DNA sequence: CATTAGA
DNA sequence: TCTAATGG
């Protein structure tokens, strides 16, 4: 956790360049098990021998370890950190839409730059043209505020629409967070299960009024599931204007809300956390459902939800607030 | 790990 | 169809 602190750092910096600058999956894929065991050991790293004992060390890594340990730098870290065209991937993918691949086939063509990629916006496809054109608006975080004022009327027209319509806005700014990043909301209907032959529409009347009124105002992507865009508040009596802010909006077959709506609560942490208990506790959960446990090894026969309650009454533990999911 | 764009 | 990019 900090013992090992610069090791898996340098580590992960490695891994990743392979994998993006490069195309390098395994070496990539290497320096993470690397990082993740060295990242569990239990004592100060004193070499590459020592370091070297572990599964996943081989020489290579070891090789670094040492190098870093003896100076505190690399060479080879340094001088990826220098080179332009490993810079510029780094950089390009951070539009959305961007990926990798497409990091470096732009960079090919020689487009490093964010002007460069306003001369061509044409190479880009809408997703990267939207990414690209929110591209400030999409880094910033979102002040509980206005994450506030967006849930309001979300949950509004939702109404609005159908009234049978079930909504939360899961995540962070569920589980009390000053900030948010995106906003997600779980949708659901009655009308809508698990069996129901879908009613894709359901989704799409929502998107409809969203946009009706002016809320959602681009789409990255619309599936017959999951909606994925941009959003807006109205910018008042004007002197200041809202930022376009990423939006996502996913149909559920109601009988399986609350996993899900458990579940992109999170934290991460408490997920798993809660994820193992249930597992002593016999039982199995997943984005999805929570099926009793059998001794063959497996088994399955998911359980009826009907709250965030029930999960936890599963299990049996104690009914944990949004605020305190924590971990 | 699954859902959408695209070519 | 596969292959990329997002999310989570
Ligand atoms: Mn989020
Ligand atoms: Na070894
Ligand atoms: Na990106």
């Amino acid at each position: 956790e900090t013992l090992n602190g610069g090791i898996t750092d340098m580590l992960t910096e490695l891994a990743n360049f392979e994998k993006n600058v490069s195309q390098a999956i395994h070496k990539y894929n290497a320096y993470r098990k690397a990082a993740s065991v060295i990242a569990k050991y239990p004592h100060k790293i004193k070499s590459g021998a020592e370091a070297k004992k572990l599964p996943g060390v081989g020489t290579k890594i070891a090789e670094k370890i040492d190098e870093f340990l003896a100076t505190g730098k690399l060479r080879k870290l340094e001088k990826i950190r220098q080179d332009d065209t490993s810079s510029s991937i780094n950089f390009l993918t951070r539009v959305s839409g961007i990926g990798p691949s497409a990091a470096r086939k732009f960079v090919d063509e020689g487009i490093k730059t964010l002007e460069d990629l306003r001369k061509n916006e044409d190479k880009l496809n809408h997703h990267q043209r939207i990414g690209l054109k929110y591209f400030g608006d999409f880094e910033k975080r979102i002040p509980r505020e206005e994450m506030l004022q967006m849930q309001d009327i979300v949950l509004n027209e939702v109404k609005k629409v159908d009234s049978e319509y079930i909504a939360t806005v899961c995540g962070s700014f569920r589980r009390g967070a000053e900030s948010s990043g995106d906003m997600d909301v779980l949708l659901t209907h009655p009308s809508f299960t698990s069996e129901s032959t879908k009613q894709p529409k359901l989704l799409h009347q929502v998107v409809e009024q969203l946009q009706k009124v002016h809320f959602i105002t681009d789409t990255l992507s619309k599936g017959e599931t999951k909606f994925m865009g941009v959003c807006q508040l109205p910018s008042k009596n004007d002197e200041k204007e809202y930022p376009h802010r990423r939006i996502d909006i996913r149909l559920i077959p109601k009988d399986q809300y609350y996993c899900g709506v458990l579940y992109f609560t999170g934290s991460d942490i408490f997920n798993k956390n809660m994820r193992a208990h249930a597992l002593e506790k016999g039982f199995t959960i997943n984005e999805y459902t929570i099926r009793p446990l059998g001794v063959t090894g497996v088994a399955g026969e998911p359980l009826p939800v009907d709250s965030e309650k029930d999960i936890f009454d599963y299990i049996q533990w104690k009914y944990r607030e949004p605020k305190d999911r924590s971990e």
